[PDB]
């Protein structure tokens, strides 16, 4: 079994990447602006099963990390939750973020990477980590997963969507980034002291797309 | 098993890393510059026993792959070599190399990257390949492998001097280097029409440090 090093340049060349990512819907989406449309309507649907009544989730704040300009915070949180942050390493997605999610700006913008960043403690209802755990090595995704753990008001859910490969893992040295197989990711999940309430498989991508999933965790 | 991609990064990084090497024999050698010495005496010993008499590499021409300032061709190439000829892709390296190995200036100093460099046709009686390897992927290692076979002289030998990891590969980001184990480099050799002469493991050297091997190879 092959062993990676180089941390910091894995998180540095992210970074350089980003820097010339346009803040823009399809920017965020990179080369399928067009799945934008089924993968929050699943979003939202996946959502509601995890929120509202006795045991479930509540309706008041929600955390959007690797927020990006907040394209989930804009079609999927926003219209749940009475006041949804955003957490992103990147200041120019976050500064877009005030024009593309249309507000007074003006505290609700966090500005850090996910590895150097602990959620408020139990503030959240939900906490949507999507297209994002990918670019956190596996021993950083675990550690901010249990502190996601501890960011979340009682009965509060983590809902984490991302790119599942079939079987084997996928690096990336482009964009510094991951596809962890199921496998792999179910261990960091139950490694940072969570359990799957619940999981989806995101239908209606062409049948060339890696795998997307939905997990419900708390 | 996994799935590496982004060849265009994993070069572009080699050379923002050795961007700030400096261009001398301790930049050449890393955090290892007491290991020159017992590194340089067991190349020339190894080296000695492939080249003079029927059917063995002659004395006339010499090419320094990854020359660096030339650290190779000053203590074990120049001595053996009517001439010698380096190929580097810094050029920060090889004009260096003018004063590193006092010559009057003012050919032999090839800048190119090693997967984009064809030996020229018969010209070399020994082509040294050492601590550079790790730096091209298996595919452009192969090819290069290959390219070398056809810039030998009559009973030349290319020498592949190189780190062997004990069972299984190591990647390293920060230089976008690759330590390969004896079974994938061996595949790679056999895979590019060449054939083992001879091999020695590198004595002298730190318990800790990595398995340092010497091939011939033609
Ligand atoms: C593919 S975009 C996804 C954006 C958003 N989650 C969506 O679904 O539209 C990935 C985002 O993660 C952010 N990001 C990448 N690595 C990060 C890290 N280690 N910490 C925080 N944010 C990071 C990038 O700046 C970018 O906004
Ligand atoms: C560790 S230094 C070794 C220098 C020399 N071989 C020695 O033993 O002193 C690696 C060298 O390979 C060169 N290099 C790295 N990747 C290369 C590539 N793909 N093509 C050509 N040269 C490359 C670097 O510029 C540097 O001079």
């Amino acid at each position: 079994s092959q062993v990676i090093n180089g941390e910091m340049q894995f998180y540095a060349r992210a970074k350089l990447f980003y820097q010339e990512v346009p803040a823009t819907e399809e920017g965020m989406m990179g080369n399928f602006i067009e799945l934008s449309s089924p993968d929050i309507q699943a979003s939202q649907k996946f959502l509601r099963k995890f929120v509202g009544g006795p045991g479930r989730a509540g309706t008041d704040c929600a955390l959007d990390c690797g927020s990006g300009i907040g394209r989930v915070s804009k079609h999927v949180l926003l219209p749940v939750f009475n006041s949804v942050e955003l957490v992103d390493m990147m200041e120019s997605f976050l500064l877009e973020a005030q024009n593309y999610l249309q507000v007074k700006g003006d505290e609700s913008y966090h500005c850090y990477s996910l590895q150097e960043f602990t959620p408020p403690f139990r503030r959240y209802d939900v906490i949507w980590i999507q297209w994002v755990s990918g670019h956190l090595t596996d021993k950083d995704l675990l550690a901010f997963l249990s502190r996601c753990r501890d960011g979340l008001k009682e009965n509060g859910i983590i809902i984490l969507k991302d790119n599942v490969a079939r079987e084997g893992c996928i690096l990336d040295l482009s964009d510094s980034s991951v596809t962890r197989d199921m496998d792999i990711l179910r261990s960091l999940i139950r490694k940072s002291g969570l359990v799957v309430l619940g999981q989806e498989k995101q239908d209606g991508f062409p049948e060339q797309c890696i795998p997307v999933w939905m997990f419900a965790l708390h």
